[PDB]
């Protein structure tokens, strides 16, 4: 039961052109086994296009790559994002938490997908009653992307609707 491998996948950003097939894997493979690594190429010149993409064995060991940011890859401070389900975010809509959902059940979950600076649970202008949905908001886009990417959120017993905000 492998991961699909779009979700194993890294986009990795802002290359040196003078990186390589090699130089890219010999330094993403400290972070896990690499079942694919490319630098993206003109097809006439063979000029390197400043991007390219790394696939791991596994999503723990996509994880532990963007947990080891910032790469800097032969000389240059790279950006690996996770491939697109990019709407580089760093806040969320999340939906369906009802009236009882306190900010402590947002941040006990959430915080172990990132680093949150803003709990905004929403309240109705006019009466100050909760409307059942809050934002989120994190110090870097990685958490959002692994968030959206679950099936699944289960906050306060309650199954919520999780999507990229702004
Ligand atoms: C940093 C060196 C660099 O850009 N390499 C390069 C330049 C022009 C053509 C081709 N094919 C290649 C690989
Ligand atoms: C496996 C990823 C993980 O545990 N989450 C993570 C990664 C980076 C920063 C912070 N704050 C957090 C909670």
């Amino acid at each position: 039961p492998k991961e699909p491998e779009q979700l194993r996948k890294l986009f990795i950003g802002g290359l040196s052109f003078e990186t390589t097939d090699e130089s890219l894997r010999s330094h993403f493979e400290q972070w896990g086994t690499l079942t694919d690594c490319v630098v993206m190429r003109d097809p006439n010149t063979k000029r390197s296009r400043g991007f390219g993409f790394v696939t791991y064995a596994t999503v723990e060991e996509v994880d532990a790559a963007m947990n080891a940011r910032p790469h800097k890859v032969d000389g240059r401070v790279v950006e690996p994002k996770r491939a697109v389900s990019h709407l580089t975010v760093k806040k969320i809509f999340v939906g369906g938490i009802k009236e009882d959902t306190e900010e402590h059940h947002l941040r006990d979950y959430f915080e172990q997908y990132g680093k949150i600076e803003v709990i905004e649970i929403m309240t109705d202008r006019g009466s100050g009653k909760k409307r059942g949905f809050a934002f989120v908001t994190f110090d870097d886009h990685d958490s959002v992307d692994k968030i959206v990417i679950q099936k699944y959120h289960t906050v306060n017993g309650h199954n919520c609707e999780v999507r990229k905000a702004l």
